[PDB]
């Protein structure tokens, strides 16, 4: 029932806009059962009203191809009524219209650009000559005629609004030339549909402010007053004020805008006064919208402001909002990032009653975002805009805005080099070549930046699974452990069940438990934040638990977000090491996440991966299950394993077909991952020397090899040695051991 | 919930934080028990390890 | 001199020293500049863009 007012049902007047055949701009086809239907005859007038709205009246004619839910109507009547093709448009009579007196139009002055003729007996004349043509103020149409089709905007009729041009009406066309911006304006206007991402946010705006002036009756007869405030949190750029105006626009009313810094004066009783001379003027422009942007900054607490212009500006935002004179058919919106900075007296009921979310648009929001951006630009057939929102991990809808700006642009940058430039217009031929295409937009994402996460900014290390060798288990266990939750949210429904989202990694240095993390960053569709240990820690009081609050609070408003923690063992602790830590700071850090990871609050698609190099020290509620309970161990790698690691290092450098990998394998029995790396490294640094002197060779005969040899390998393993000790080895097999033996029962099986 | 965090025995170390911990258990001890009627308010801590908190808590 | 500007298409508005006119908004102590400040915006946003006239300033 919350959507109830985004529904919409079947009705005999609502008809689906259909391209036209014949039609000029003063009629319109409609299919005969449907004319029996409405009791509508050939040659009526009827008026149609679209978005935003706007109102046209036309003549209804019969079309036997027409359907019997479409209207056919030519492009004028389309821009007058600012709908395409597929909308839906409501038509009803439109009787006692008068023969017009007087009718004064005004052309636009990109249609009259150079045009010094008489604009009445070229176009007008023959336009209205006989024809009888229905005309509403404001209504814009097209003429041909001359040597240019002319454009006119109705700007005076008599009488008004709705009047037939007859014979012996008078058209002039005499006064200032329109200004196509203004016009543009108006056809860019903000409505509902330019809104992505928001659905269930817009219907309960839609409800609390226009469902009360649509139908006052019905609040009249239940006996109750429909709430006047507004309050949208919500990170930055995510789309508030852009809600606001839309609201604004579609619903008859006036959209009067506040900035709170503005509103900061240093006299005394100026800001309270501007608030009142503000709301005066919204009441005097009723109905009307009052949209206060930063209300934390104008009105915070009062009890912890010691400011006393900002309390008395909290205290006669309270009185205008609630008093004992009430304020009538004004609707207060403010937008804040933070709720709760604002006085809490200024959440109560009657003044900002309800507070609507609006969070970090989704997948399928931000590809909504994106094509209703593209909608006016081009777009060739390579380009997917699907690839596009999947690669905008954490972007926001400001963020789309620019990157869509920032590739037209750089097809700018595309062309700019065809052109020679001496010409003070370019030929036509390069003016078509122009077009956007998918690299344009895959550059414009490597230059963007996301704002959801500008403070959490990173270089990528851009790992592949390829490029990690063995650990066939592991590499599944992570693919599947963050692409099955958000991939598949119905199979865990279905079974009734959460998914998983604790791993740790514990095992000698050198694994790869930190090449594993940041495969992760790159192939996964979700947002990665990397958090170094003894990062969060800070020498205040308080502080050092408030940073780990603001890194789970933006894994959370980011979800589905991958926090991995390098080095685990720094902060997370047995508790009651000593008590020279910080005076308890350590013991206290670790309590704060342990309510993070697993308290009572909801849990959203947050997945923890922690990577420690000594996991005996880690305090056990950490690695219960729900919060780290998928326990991974990554050894030594063994023969197998040796083999797949120089394979993949060997893969991008070309190699002699002499060389036998299997065999160095067999020898480095102990080494781990960087072990051998540094094998692969002194390999081909070696003979480098040899590299110069192959090419000084050639210049000396003018006055070593890209496959690397059996050799250099040789060379090689005489440097190698092994980083992990066997000591350290034992260290890590008996944590290993403990866990094995802690769950006993080897090969459970149920009884037959 | 973890309660042994905001709760302890007092006097565990010679600097915490300037004794603001200390200072934040005694206000607490005060708004349970102090010189005030009685509401129906209801305290429950969740603690995974109740040997470090404050006796006067307990 | 923005309508001149625009006149003469195609036109560069050049304001030297821009944070003279237009100094922070918070850190003022008179309306006069506010008001600047304000009506530069609404000038900025009044761009036409089809009049092909960009502004500069240093
Ligand atoms: N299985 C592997 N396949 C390929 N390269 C590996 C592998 N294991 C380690 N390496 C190499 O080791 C180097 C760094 O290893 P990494 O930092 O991932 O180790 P780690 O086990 O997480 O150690 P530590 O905890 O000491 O940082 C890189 O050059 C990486 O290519
Ligand atoms: N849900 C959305 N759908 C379409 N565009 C959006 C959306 N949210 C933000 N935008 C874009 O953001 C830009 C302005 O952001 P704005 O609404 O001013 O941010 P804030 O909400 O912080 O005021 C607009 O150009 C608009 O295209
Ligand atoms: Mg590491």
């Amino acid at each position: 029932l919350s959507t109830a007012i985004l529904k919409q049902k079947n009705r005999p007047n609502r008809l689906i806009v259909d391209e036209a055949i014949n039609e000029d701009n003063s009629v319109v086809s409609l299919s005969q059962p449907k004319m029996d239907e409405l009791q509508l005859f050939r040659g009526d007038t009827v008026l149609l009203k679209g978005k935003k709205r706007r109102e046209a009246v036309c003549i209804v004619l019969s079309d036997d191809t027409c359907s019997d839910e479409k209207i056919r109507m030519n492009r004028v009547v389309r821009n007058n009524l600012r709908v395409r093709l597929g909308d839906v448009i409501s038509i009803q009579p439109c009787p006692d219209v008068k023969y017009g007196k007087r009718i004064h139009v005004l052309p636009i002055d990109d249609t009259v650009e150079g045009i010094t003729g008489n604009l009445f007996e070229v176009y007008l004349k023959p336009y209205f000559l006989e024809a009888y043509r229905p005309i509403r103020k404001g209504d814009i149409f097209l003429v041909r005629g001359g040597m240019r089709a002319v454009e006119f905007k109705v700007v005076e009729t008599d009488p008004s609004p709705y009047c037939i041009v007859a014979p012996d009406t008078v058209i002039h066309c005499e006064g200032e030339p329109i200004k196509r911006e203004d016009e543009e304006e108006s056809l860019n206007e903000v409505g509902y549909d330019d809104i992505g991402g928001c659905r269930k946010q817009l219907a309960q705006i839609k409800e609390m402010v226009e469902l009360p002036l649509r139908h006052p009756a019905l609040f009249k007869e239940i006996g109750v007053k429909p709430p006047r405030g507004i309050l949208l949190y919500g990170p930055p750029g995510t789309g508030k004020t852009l809600i606001a105006r839309a609201v604004a626009n579609e619903t008859g009313a006036f959209f009067f805008l506040i900035n709170g810094p503005e509103i900061m004066s240093k006299l005394a009783g100026e800001s309270e006064s501007n608030l009142r001379k503000a709301f005066e003027e919204a009441e005097k422009n009723a109905p009307a919208i009052i949209f206060i942007d930063e209300l934390d900054a104008i009105a915070p607490k009062r009890e912890k402001t010691h400011g006393e212009v900002e309390r008395r500006i909290v205290s006669q935002l309270l009185t205008l909002m609630d008093g004992l004179k009430q304020r009538a058919h004004v609707i207060v919106m403010a937008a804040t990032n933070r709720p709760n900075s604002i006085d809490p007296a200024l959440r109560r009921f009657g003044r900002f009653d309800r507070e609507v979310d609006i969070g970090i648009p989704d997948a399928t929001g931000r590809l909504e975002i994106l094509q209703i951006h593209t909608k006016n630009m081009k777009l060739a057939d390579d380009v997917d805009l699907e690839q596009v929102a999947n690669e905008t991990h954490g972007h926001v809808g400001a963020d789309l805005a620019a990157l869509c700006s920032e590739a037209a642009l750089q097809a700018i940058r595309k062309k700019m080099d065809l052109i020679d430039l001496e010409d003070e217009t370019i030929d036509a031929e390069v003016m078509n070549s122009l077009a956007v295409t998918m690299d344009d937009f895959r550059w414009a994402l490597s230059q963007s930046n996301p704002s959801a996460l500008r403070e959490t900014v990173v270089e990528v290390p851009q790992v592949t699974w390829e490029d990690i060798g063995g650990l066939e288990d592991v590499k599944r266990e992570l693919q599947e452990l963050v692409q099955y939750p958000v991939e598949h949210p119905d199979k865990f429904l279905k079974f009734g069940m959460t998914p998983s989202k604790g791993v740790l990694f514990y095992g000698p240095p050198g694994c790869g438990k930190t090449l594993l993390a940041k495969a992760i960053a790159n192939e996964c569709q979700a947002n990665f934040i990397s958090i170094k240990g003894p990062e969060l820690l800070t020498m205040w009081f308080g502080e050092s638990e408030a940073n780990v609050r603001e890194i789970f609070d933006k894994a959370r408003q980011a979800a589905p977000c991958v926090l991995f923690f390098d080095q685990l063992d720094s902060i997370a602790k047995a508790r009651g090491g000593n008590i020279g830590d910080g005076g308890g700071a350590a013991d206290r850090v670790i309590n704060q996440i342990l309510t993070e990871m697993d308290g009572m609050s909801t849990k959203k698609n947050v997945f923890i991966i922690g990577a420690t190099n000594r996991p005996d020290i880690i305090d056990p509620a950490i690695l219960r299950p729900g919060r780290l309970d998928q326990l991974i161990y990554i050894p030594l790698p063994d023969e197998k394993s040796r083999v797949a690691i120089l394979k993949a290092n060997l893969r991008k450098s070309p190699v002699a077909k002499d060389v036998d990998l299997e065999f160095l394998a067999k020898m480095t029995n102990g080494f781990s991952g960087a072990d051998l790396t540094e094998i692969c490294q002194r390999a081909c640094k070696l003979a480098i020397r040899e590299s110069i002197e192959s090419e000084i060779r050639r210049e000396r005969e003018r006055q070593p090899v890209p496959e690397i040899r059996r050799d250099h390998f040789e060379e090689a393993m005489r440097f190698a040695r092994r980083s992990v000790s066997d000591n350290d080895i034992r260290k890590y097999e008996m944590f290993a051991q403990t866990l094995q033996q802690s769950r006993g029962f080897g090969s459970f099986r149920f009884p037959s």
